[PDB]
């Protein structure tokens, strides 16, 4: 429950399903009006080039914007996630 | 002028005297009363490798964290900025 944890996982999971992420590792999700602004960061193979999280990244946020449309604007960035990471991403 | 461009202006100085930052690419910022919470993204050398970025936005936390006290938390990720690139960073 809570519609915005609702809106918060649909994010999440769009970005779970785009080949590299790891695990979203933050993220945080506003309302101006109708709209949402979003930062989130993916984590990403720690052995992958700066650049190649960046693909990933420019992928996420093509993807997520692309499916749920009241988003008008999402950052999204790289860190490192190691496997054995099971961390629940972090909300608010 | 603004008190909190001065903040924000403050933080990005801090992070770009770390070494590896390239520039702060984005930077969000609110008070909860006295406390600053901060989410920046730095750019980084796109040949660095993931685990690298993430040993610099480490670094750029320690160092933001230590030097604003207000700040009570700050999120630190990285993205790709070529060396050709002047962007300002960008706020609110
Ligand atoms: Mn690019
Ligand atoms: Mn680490």
């Amino acid at each position: 429950g809570s519609h915005m944890e609702a809106v918060q996982n649909r994010i999440v999971e769009a970005a779970e399903r785009v080949p590299g992420v790891r695990g979203v590792i933050h993220l945080r999700a506003r309302y101006v009006g109708q709209d949402i602004w979003a930062d989130m960061i993916i984590g990403v193979d720690p052995e992958n080039t700066v650049e190649q999280a960046h693909e990933i990244c420019e992928a996420v946020q093509a993807a997520v914007c692309g499916k749920i449309r009241r988003i008008e604007s999402l950052h999204v960035s790289a860190d490192a996630r190691e496997i054995g990471d099971t961390t629940k991403p972090s909300f608010s």
